[PDB]
């Protein structure tokens, strides 16, 4: 049922906007303010906190959520630190976007339920729509 | 029968000419970087080496006879914007085009492309898609 | 009234908006450097600052009521590109705009440009001209 | 009569191209071969040489010229040594291609007999153009 | 009793010369050729390998040492990978130089040992050092 | 009193000054940037805002008091030296000096350093020394 | 009698100080503010202007000068502009700093008495000085 | 025979190299860069290819059997101090080195340079003499 999603860049941002269009409620959290502003009509409570840290995670409730969404970019560290911790707060499904090859070994290692590579995807997506042009 | 290109084999590129690949597709797979070009050589039926912004290159590959051509090039938005601007000339039926940013969708949207791809984003709304269906579908 | 608009204040953009004053023409003069735009607050009717790749500022402007608006930004493709793009939109009658280069040209003739300035080349074939007239014309 | 091109960029070349499409000879000149190639057909003689050099100045003939036009580009420098140079061998017209406000006020006090400024002038050629409009 | 390297920058190369010294026996292994030549002499074994790949782990016989200790530098990804692989292998004892916080974070709870900081230990190391001035 | 003073609040010249106050000792604490200095005011007995290559701050500081200095400045061989050769003038019985490689370690033993750091590879044998003693003190 | 410096760097500004030294007056000048406060104890008079600027060049009274250094720095368009201006003013001895060799030549060409070569010409007074060693 | 020899032949080192020449002494130039000592072999006695930072390259030239050996390395503080340092080392009887600034001399003057060069400002003074000559001596 609870939808969290943790870095509010273009992949996370987006996935924010879309669940609201759906009619999903969803928290949005991200540690720049700046970014936890232009998403806050989107979503149901948006959240100004670093997923790294312990403290913030539990006074953020994240461990009550069903679905949650690293989304974290370039900060490779932070994006294992925090799934590493989201682990351990037993959260049922922790869907993480993977920066690269390393990164997706180590996600897969750690606990992470579903690993997702944009550009990878969305390049399977398009040979499937290309292929559905005579369908 | 020269039904796809794919010009630009990185992530998004190589990964759409693998798909076409498993899926039994013939596929014209480009690249300007030979290096790219060897990685892809056992999934297209044909990988050349060229430089999608040449207008004599493109026509020794024979582009103007495929119905769809993806322009995949990542980090080079005049290599290309430059690129669909060629293709479209050559009228091709359908060319689709990975676009970096807000201003380069831009000037795709008016230089040709019939499809402007942005991954991150696109991506973006099949996960909430995803998630949707795990309760909505009760999956 | 509300003839010419130059969006560009640098040595040719600056340089049409000092020539058009002496010619007494009205003129709108803009740039997004307020050191610009206060450099030729003697020579053009307005001189406003703003951001000619921003929907907003063009209209609060008034812009789409130029007969003739030159683009003339100049190290900047992109800002050069998106500007005209966005001239294009409000249908100006007459848009000309200064290429940096060949790519930028290309773009440029498919975006809407309507003339296309390369001042290095073009007042290069101007002088070959006078060269002609010294010695053909006799002067 | 005698038209001679030292330095073979936009400007410059732009000139040879005019000279001979109005077929006009014309003795074009660079320090990179690669410049004097790409505009060998378009002039009578295409020489590599390096303007500065008084030796290959004579070694070219260019005292022998009519009108003389110094389109060096970046290298401010050689471009008003070569002018003092045209003007000690006495050349009735050399017109420089100005690079700056330093740059031109330099040529008008060394000799040079018009000094031209391609963004500026191509800017007034543009205003009348404009004007023209309703004539 | 067994000691293997993995990394030999200037703290994990360092250690290999101290265990010769010392008269012990090592395998010094690096991904760069070079930085495996340049320990080779110190080592009772030196193997060119990328410590990420498992195959190029197990023809290295790295799940039969005792202590394995993991120096790579900047590349944080490949550090927290290989450490992540040999606690897969159950190595007795896995020590890994931390890069910086969040990497220390994240190592804690992968399974390293025992976890080094050169510049902030080095630190204690002279405090403790200049107090024995008088001891 | 006066016995220990640490130019240079990194991860190392930081680390010392903790320890020593967890020891119990007087410490003085000095770095240029105020963020690092008042990240330290905790564990110093003084923790002052100065530049060690400036003649005239060495002195307002007292420097010429104390028995040990550690020179603990890191990404700036220049800041490093000029430094510790300021010291070695002021006479400072003992000086201690971080160094950044071969290069500054040739510098500093001719210019007055008593002790040069060179952390990753000292750290480097005392781990060896810790591995050693897991089975040879049969620890 | 008179001295006047224009450009107060290292070279010009150490012309300063010596004829301070040496007890002899000397207008200090150079565009930049906080120059000319490095030096207005060691000249009679230290003036902020711009070399270039005919104006300021007679509000200063420049041409009543016997001697006047020109010794701009990288910027070598008003290193020669200006000496073109000095030399319209007739001033008896204009010498000046050349920054390269093109620089020489046009100097030599433009009027200036003595060019200054700081590198080359220390270099001569080295060798002469390492002869004197048994002179 | 071996008196003087010149490590770096820019346009200080290669002046005082030709100066020498014409003054009929024997010189020693050297430089890395085999432009700069192809550019000098018609003015040195021996013009040598060689990195002044490396121990064993300085003994396979035999400086250790200079009276005077000049540092003219410009841009590199680092190779203009590492050099004097191990000149001293063979502790030749004179070494002379340019400074590029107040940072590089104050290392040098502690490191072993017996005379330290300043091109711009030691010229400055001379001029300033020439200057009082003109008038003083009444020249
Ligand atoms: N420790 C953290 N806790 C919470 N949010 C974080 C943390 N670290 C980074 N973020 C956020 O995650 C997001 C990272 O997505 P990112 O910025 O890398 O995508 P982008 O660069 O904007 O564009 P693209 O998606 O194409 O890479 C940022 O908005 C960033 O502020
Ligand atoms: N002018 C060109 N003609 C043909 N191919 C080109 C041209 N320019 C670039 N390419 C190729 O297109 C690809 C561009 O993708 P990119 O440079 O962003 O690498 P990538 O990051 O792995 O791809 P992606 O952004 O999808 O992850 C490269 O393989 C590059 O060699
Ligand atoms: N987005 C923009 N909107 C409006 N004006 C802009 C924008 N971007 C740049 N400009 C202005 O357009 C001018 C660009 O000309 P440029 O930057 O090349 O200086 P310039 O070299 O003197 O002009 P020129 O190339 O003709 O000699 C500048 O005055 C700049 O401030
Ligand atoms: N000393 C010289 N003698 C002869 N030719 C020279 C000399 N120095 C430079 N040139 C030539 O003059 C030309 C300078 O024009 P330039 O290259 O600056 O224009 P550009 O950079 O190609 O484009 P643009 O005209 O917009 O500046 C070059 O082709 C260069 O090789
Ligand atoms: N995947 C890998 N497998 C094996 N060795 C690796 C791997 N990745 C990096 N290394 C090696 O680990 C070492 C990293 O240490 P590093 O180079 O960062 O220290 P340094 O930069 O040389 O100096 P410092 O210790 O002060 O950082 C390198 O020699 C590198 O080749
Ligand atoms: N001239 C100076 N005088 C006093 N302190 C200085 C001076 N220059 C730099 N410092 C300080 O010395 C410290 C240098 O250490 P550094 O810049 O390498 O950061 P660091 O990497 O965390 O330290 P370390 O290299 O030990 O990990 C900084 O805190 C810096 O502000
Ligand atoms: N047009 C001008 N009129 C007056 N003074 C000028 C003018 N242009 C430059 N200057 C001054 O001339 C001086 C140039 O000397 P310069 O700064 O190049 O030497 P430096 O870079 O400080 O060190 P070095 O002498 O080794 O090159 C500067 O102080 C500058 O402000
Ligand atoms: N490690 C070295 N050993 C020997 N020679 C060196 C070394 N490093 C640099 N050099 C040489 O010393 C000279 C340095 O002078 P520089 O690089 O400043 O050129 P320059 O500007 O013409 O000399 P100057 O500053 O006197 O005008 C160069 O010829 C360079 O090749």
């Amino acid at each position: 049922k609870q939808f969290a999603v943790i870095g509010l860049g273009r992949f996370g941002g987006s996935i924010v906007k879309e669940l609201h269009r759906m009619g999903h409620e969803v928290l949005a959290v991200d540690i720049n303010e700046e970014k936890v502003n232009a998403y806050a009509s989107y979503a149901t409570h948006a959240v100004i906190a670093n997923a790294t840290e312990e403290n913030e995670l539990l006074s953020l409730g994240i461990r009550n959520f069903e679905y949650v969404i690293v989304a974290i970019g370039a900060n490779i560290q932070a994006s294992t630190l925090t799934t590493l911790l989201l682990k351990e707060l037993d959260i049922p499904n922790i869907w993480v976007k993977a920066q690269n090859y390393y990164h997706h070994k180590v996600l897969e290692k750690i606990g992470a339920d579903r690993i997702i590579h944009p550009e990878k995807d969305m390049g399977v997506k398009i040979a499937q729509s290309l292929s559905d042009e005579n369908v």
